[PDB]
């Protein structure tokens, strides 16, 4: 650590604080993350899933039981973004161009059976180029939000999938386009109950093997579905059909990130440059 210089503050993450900081060797501006050898080891194999649309994990340093994560430093996360463009919302090529790249990543980190598990805003960073890139990838298998968190975390489900990241993702990409969060819950059955009054309460014919999970109660309140055109308007047509699809309830019938990148909504997509002021 006695290499690095803290520059600035950048937040409080999950596991630590997050510094931007300068390398007295190479001169570069990084984002160190300040957080047992099955970690150790995971992180590493972390180093090698290189992506453009994914924060490079330059270095893992283990000192003094204290573990620091050096990251790629970008100026701007997708939730202060967000923020700043509440008033006139962010252009739907925009909103576009940022979902297929997020779905580029996802596709990738998937191929390599690798799973983000909280994906949010805040660890969507962004920059003046028009990329967007997935931060802390991998770490959550090395108050928390539960806005973006899937159904079948929610209900108990111990073994899950890729799934759950692309049900993050249409929450992600739900909350650009109408400039507000989704599903909002403020504890884990508030959570559900907005998930269940906009979808509608899960059954054996929507989810098979819905009513046998963990945190499943037969008590829950039985709430009809919405259509998507109350959910996300001025969404397209083509944009409320994938959202749909990543929106589904049972994880198997859920889009992956790779058929999500054929969807027809894509045909159109191009890479804007954002409204960036830093
Ligand atoms: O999280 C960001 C965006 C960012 C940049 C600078 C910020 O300044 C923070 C507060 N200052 C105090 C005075 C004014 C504002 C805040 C957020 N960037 C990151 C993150 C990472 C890696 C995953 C670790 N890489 N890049």
């Amino acid at each position: 650590m006695e290499n690095f210089q803290k520059v600035e503050k950048i937040g409080e993450g999950t596991y630590g604080v997050v510094y931007k900081a300068r390398n007295k060797l190479t001169g570069e501006v990084v984002a160190l993350k300040k957080i047992p050898s099955t970690a150790i080891r995971e992180i590493s194999l972390l180093k090698e899933l290189n992506h453009p649309n994914i924060v490079k994990l330059l270095d893992v340093i283990h000192t003094e039981n204290k573990l620091y994560l050096v990251f790629e430093f970008l100026h701007q996360d997708l939730k202060k973004f967000m923020d700043a463009s509440a008033l006139t919302g962010i252009p739907l090529p925009l909103i576009k161009s940022y979902l297929f790249q997020l779905l580029q990543g996802l596709a990738f980190c998937h191929s390599h059976r690798v799973l983000h598990r909280d994906l949010k805003p805040q660890n969507l960073l962004i920059n003046t180029e028009g990329a967007i890139k997935l931060a802390d990838f991998g770490l959550a298998r090395a108050v928390v939000t539960l806005w973006y968190r899937a159904p079948e975390i929610l209900l108990g489900c111990k073994y899950y999938s890729t799934a759950v990241d692309i049900w993050s993702l249409g929450c992600i990409f739900a909350e650009m386009v109408t400039r507000r969060a989704l599903f909002p819950g403020d504890s884990e059955i508030d959570q559900l109950f907005r998930i269940f009054r906009t979808l509608g309460t899960p059954d054996e014919v929507v989810w098979p093997g819905v009513t046998s999970m963990p945190d499943y109660k037969p008590s829950f309140p039985k709430w009809a579905r919405q259509d998507f055109s109350k959910v996300v308007p001025p969404l397209d047509e083509d944009g409320r059909s994938l959202l749909s699809q990543m929106l589904h309830y049972d994880p198997n019938k859920r889009i992956s990130a790779k058929a999500a990148l054929a969807h027809p909504f894509f045909q159109d997509v191009t890479k804007p440059v954002p409204h960036l002021r830093l």
